[PDB]
């Protein structure tokens, strides 16, 4: 990502593209974290499940 | 840790590390929705500039 300054004179076209790109990385961001911690959780469900 | 440690330990450590791991999840979530959030808006406000 930039900053305000260079992306000021950018073009309205641009601009909307970097706009939209944001969504699917943010997406695809937080569903690592998710399956981030649904992995840290399986181990200790299991050790539950073992008893 | 491991499988191999955790299955050694009581029904109410195991509980509670689950449950230790619901805030800091939460937290890491709302870091990542701030920084989408954050973002969008020097872009938004580059297009309301023009």
């Amino acid at each position: 990502g930039s900053d305000f300054d260079f992306l000021k004179n950018l073009s309205l076209e641009e601009l909307q593209m970097r706009l939209k790109a944001l969504d699917p990385m943010m997406e695809r961001e937080i569903e690592e974290l998710r399956q981030r911690y649904t992995a840290k959780r399986q181990p200790i469900l299991d050790a539950m499940d073992a008893k």
